[PDB]
């Protein structure tokens, strides 16, 4: 029993994280095989934030103005080249620590852990998610950028988030690890600003079909809806749509529980409309939105990972 | 920016999980140098689970009755002993990856990060405190007993709890790494049931200080109070008293943000007395308690570990 915020064990990624100086500026990179990617804004200087061209300052870099710690080992660049706002060091030695990896790219909505770093050193681990509008809800300061989020799948780590810039209200966003951002963000210090952000439905859902599973049932209902009128509700509540799709990828916490996806949204309409009045659920005041479908069934089955 | 419930990275514990296996019980353990450390259970059958007399089921064992199973390969039981109720195997091998580590008994209030296992194998980091009724709100299932929890000071693992144990409401009990049960708890079926428990008043404030540092001020007032006068109402909300050493500890949050501790109890006074009124802190709408003072400071200054 139980329900908690999980992130992945960190080890795989743990073993990756090295720092990266370029200047006076010093932020994290990943080191896989024998190349380090990190943010290409470590070779920017502080008069030339406003619009950078990166094209015109990396012309100007030589592989030694780029200095890689790993530990208290220094690697040499012996090679660099920009893909989109990632940069690509090579380097003269191949990460004997490399994990079997993949780079993802994920869709709003969906959640991974963040391996929070500072000058190469691994500071702390939570889970976030892809937020509708592209920022994520991090915490993360001066020093941070080059962390990385990342799910893992038996022994494959997926990488889908570099750290790259906050935002004016304190959230943030990045890259995917081939260096493009997320949303209409860029690294660049100008008038950009999260967009009006939207709860994510099929994630609430599932943490309702969570509490069922855990054994507290207070907020159900006998109702049903259809989900056209649901969605009317939905709409109401700035909740995003849900779709057939994302009734079939509830599916299987339907059948486990033996509660309609249709009746569960009845319960989450009655409650958008009501309120909890002063109850909890899963030690909540809030309706939570950042467990999947995936992330509940991974919790309440106990798979494992090597 | 941002404030997260933040787990340590969990690599340098990952590094020491097995399998460990008696009869048909399996479950995890801790292989730090030449021994494995485990729950004492390991070694109960179902029909013996109300009273065991552990000492009289031990004897009946030999080194060749328990298997453990570290990735792939099997090591071999050289050597056995209880102490308390953990059983600690010694093996005929050293584990590599052993990291810089201490066991420490840690008092109510104090948090950790729990890595959630299963067949030796890691599943899921993520914070916990202990709570003043010596129960931990933890997120376990069967086979998950001889996960550990632990805090890391620069090098070196604090391990600070094994899980042993499920209580009727859904929370969990277990023991320090010396086989010693937190709170009136113990290693047999038996009617025992988690205590009347208690919100940890000096987390709360602490994370009142998160959330003026990250930004928001929404809710302190003009007001202060004696710290009587605050534990008077403390008392009638259910929190724990504060006392003057919870005042010190404080200090530096109070410091770092010019507002007194008193008068950061006049303000959660107004919170216990009003409510939020619809409004959120830090994300939450409830008065969340699960971050120490020692906590605010790591998150809001970027500290490492290696
Ligand atoms: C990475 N080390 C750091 C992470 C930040 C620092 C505070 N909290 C974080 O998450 N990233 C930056 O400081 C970036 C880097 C950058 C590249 C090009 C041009 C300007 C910058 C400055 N950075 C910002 O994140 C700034 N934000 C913005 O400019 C914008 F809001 F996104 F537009 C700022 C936080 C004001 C420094
Ligand atoms: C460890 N693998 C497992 C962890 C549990 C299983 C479900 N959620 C958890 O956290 N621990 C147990 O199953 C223990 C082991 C044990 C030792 C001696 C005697 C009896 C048991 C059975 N266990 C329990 O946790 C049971 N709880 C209680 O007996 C009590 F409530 F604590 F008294 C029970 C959850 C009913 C199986």
């Amino acid at each position: 029993s139980g329900f908690r915020k999980m992130a992945f064990p960190s080890g795989k990624v743990e073993g990756c994280m090295v720092q990266v100086t370029c200047g006076t500026t010093t932020l994290n990179g990943l080191w896989l095989d024998d190349v380090v990617y990190c943010p290409r804004h470590v070779i920017c200087t502080s008069e030339d934030m406003l619009n950078p061209n990166y094209e015109d300052l990396l012309i100007r870099k030589s592989n030694h103005n780029f200095l890689v710690q790993a530990g208290n080992v220094q690697l040499r660049v012996i090679g660099h080249s920009m893909q989109n706002c990632v940069l690509k060091l090579k380097v003269d030695t191949a990460n004997p620590k490399t994990p079997k990896y993949k780079f993802v790219r994920i869709q709003p909505g969906q959640t991974f852990s963040v391996l929070a770093c500072y000058n190469g050193s691994p500071s702390g681990v939570y889970q976030c998610a892809m937020r509708p509008n592209f920022t994520i809800k991090g915490s993360f300061l001066n020093g941070s950028c080059g962390s990385v989020g990342f799910n893992i799948d038996y022994d494959c780590v997926s990488f889908c988030y570099m750290h790259h810039m906050e935002l004016p209200t304190g959230v943030h966003a990045g890259t995917d690890l081939e260096g493009n951002f997320y949303g209409p963000f860029f690294d660049r210090q100008t008038a950009q600003a999260a967009g009006t952000d939207t709860t994510i439905t099929v994630n609430v859902l599932a943490w309702l079909y969570a509490a069922v599973i855990n054994g507290d049932r207070w907020f159900l209902n006998r109702f049903t809806t259809t989900l056209n009128d649901f969605n009317l509700v939905a709409m109401k509540y700035n909740y995003e749509p849900l779709t057939q799709d994302h009734v079939d990828i509830l599916g299987p916490l339907s059948a486990q529980t033996g509660i309609a996806v249709l009746d569960m949204c009845a319960s989450l309409k009655e409650l958008l409309q009501n309120g909890m009045n002063g109850r909890t659920i899963l030690g909540s005041a809030l309706l939570e939105d950042e467990f999947t479908p995936f992330d509940v069934v991974r919790q309440c089955s106990g798979v494992t990972f090597q």
